């Protein structure tokens, strides 16, 4: 089992990893917690350790300050940990390794850090002329999936053109033989569960020459 | 580093892992040995510990009974272990994890256990007839790589076709237009550097009919 955490840039992880002991288990409990980030190739890199009853955290410096035992009884059953102030860069697999001889655990957790939509780009690719075939196109820099798009016309009547209706709620509106009267004003409103970003564009349909 | 070792099946594995401690590792001198074996899809599997000065080692019942710490002062500085009585099914990813905190260490092996040539058929796959084309196979059951062949003519003059010169060191000769003159008792011997194995074939090249 490799349990999804998922939150939001600056937020802090919770990673629960409580354990019970076998009285069999007399070994001294030993505690290590792992990561595999995605950004690059480095494997299984110990980012925190409990071991004979205490802390060592100083092991992956992008990680530094940032990784804390959840509990302040650790040896009571908690190897839980906090990441805090996430960042994108701590997308990847999470393994807490739970040891007390004979007996030994492990869990995985897949972490993905989400970022609202923003830097939001709203253009028309190609010629704005009576006849042409172009594209009304919503572009987010940054956005975490699934993303939602709605465009809206602010200008004069307020209402979309009748042929672009089944592509209001998609990021590319692909016009063919175009109107005059499409021109506008129009809105491309996009978001997803952390967070919200809007543009706007202006289409002036003239004619060919 | 993934250092290769290969052993003959029966064998024993010495699989080496001293360590140093620098004076500031003050935590529990924890050791753990790990296989990920080819065969399956398991993977980091726990076969032997070495924990709070005691050892373990009833985990992975295919090695049960054969995996020991090399040494007798285990924590001087020798996570080394034995594998003994090597079987094909232990070939592997083996890693020793050294751990003294703030100090950790690991190093991982690639396993191989080779088997000498056995259960090797000699046979003619085609007609055996004048004009013919057909096929001299020397087939090992078993064998690792890298293997040697070499094919050897028993009977009569004791000397090879001269057109299969070429093929003499290869499994397979491809006869090409047989003549009657072919005839005779050929012996394929093939080994690699554990060992060896021989096979026999008689060709009779009669006419087509």
């Amino acid at each position: 089992p490799e349990q999804r955490i998922e939150k939001a840039k600056g937020e802090t992880a919770y990673l629960p990893c409580k354990f019970t002991l076998s009285p069999e288990d007399q070994g001294p409990l030993d505690i290590e917690w792992l990561i595999s980030p995605s950004d690059n190739q480095i494997v299984d890199q110990v980012i925190i350790l409990y071991s004979g009853d205490k802390i060592y955290d100083n092991y992956y410096p992008d990680l530094k300050g940032r990784v804390h035992f959840t509990s302040n009884d650790v040896k009571s059953g908690d190897a839980s940990i906090n990441v805090t102030n996430l960042q994108l860069s701590d997308i990847g697999t999470y393994q807490c390794k739970v040891k007390k001889a004979p007996g030994v655990a492990n869990k995985k957790f897949l972490l993905t850090v989400l970022v609202k939509p923003s830097g939001t780009r709203c253009f028309v690719d190609g010629s704005e002329e009576i006849g042409n075939d172009f594209k009304l196109k919503c572009e987010p820099k940054e956005g975490s999936l699934p993303l939602q798009f709605e465009w809206q016309k602010l200008s004069d009547s307020q209402t979309m053109p009748t042929p672009w209706l089944a592509e209001m709620t998609s990021p590319v509106i692909s016009v063919k033989n175009a109107s005059s009267e499409y021109s506008g004003t129009y809105s491309c409103t996009v978001q997803n569960r952390v967070g919200s970003d809007q543009c706007m564009l202006r289409l002036d349909v003239v004619p060919p020459s």
